[PDB]
């Protein structure tokens, strides 16, 4: 575990990530996709070897020696919002497992179903909530990973209102 487990944000390319693992925003069908996972994709391709699984669900493939865990988000665009919101709920509590069977004292995450997966809504506090509370009872440093600088600012804010 980490020595005092924290949350971070960054504004860059998750594929240039500082930590001991990554969670890939993957498709069901583990294609090199676009956006996150076709960043995924290139710096990792080893990591694609089988890594299809269901929404819901996250999937880790070693690349070398460094886990990539696929978590498949719900697409809005075919999910209601209420099976939506269950789906991605799901796919963190999956991603907080293979965290904690790893035994690393870090991970790099994107924010799921925020991008393409959307159906064009602001996803950013659906999104960090669910992963708060799958991610709250694991001792890895968390460092979430955004493209935009008002997200940055919003994900700052609401990590700090906890402090
Ligand atoms: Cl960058
Ligand atoms: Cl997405
Ligand atoms: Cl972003």
């Amino acid at each position: 575990g980490a020595m005092a487990p924290s949350y971070r944000v960054k504004r860059m390319d998750i594929a240039k990530n500082d930590e001991e693992c990554v969670v890939n925003a993957a498709n069901p069908r583990g294609l090199p996709g676009d956006g996150v996972c076709k960043a995924v994709y290139k710096k990792w391709p080893e990591s694609f070897k089988n890594s299809a699984t269901p929404v819901g669900t996250a999937k880790t493939v070693m690349c070398g020696t460094y886990p990539v865990i696929h978590a498949v988000g719900p697409n809005f665009s075919n999910y209601t919002e209420s099976e939506g919101d269950r789906e991605l709920a799901a796919a963190y509590r999956e991603v907080a497992k293979e965290v904690t069977r790893l035994g690393v004292n870090s991970v790099a995450i994107p924010l799921l179903s925020t991008g393409v997966y959307s159906g064009g809504k602001d996803r950013l506090t659906q999104s960090l909530n669910h992963l708060f509370t799958a991610m709250d009872s694991t001792d890895a440093d968390v460092v979430i990973y955004c493209r935009d600088k008002e997200w940055e600012k919003k994900i700052s804010e609401a990590i700090q209102m906890r402090t």
